[PDB]
């Protein structure tokens, strides 16, 4: 604001605010039993398999 | 007001009231960078300028 008093008319100030990026990591663990992987690729022909 | 008591009458009365203008002055500074002024007036002759 331009003022009408006797003090020093202060110049504007440009601030340079320098931010960052907070990183985060999320992970969940999933077990698969070995008797489940084994009969996934196994050849099947009977109606029970 | 004309009275019926009688103290003295009242003649015609006027008033002349003086007014004036208050002046004001206003200032606000604008800084310029001396490095920013220096590159302005020369001719650009490269894709960087």
């Amino acid at each position: 604001i331009a003022h009408g008093d006797g003090r020093r008319p202060n110049k504007q100030r440009q601030y340079i605010v320098m931010k960052a990026c907070n990183k985060h990591h999320i992970g969940a663990e999933i077990e698969l039993a070995a008797a489940d992987i084994e009969l996934l690729f196994a050849e099947k022909e009977t109606p029970l398999d």
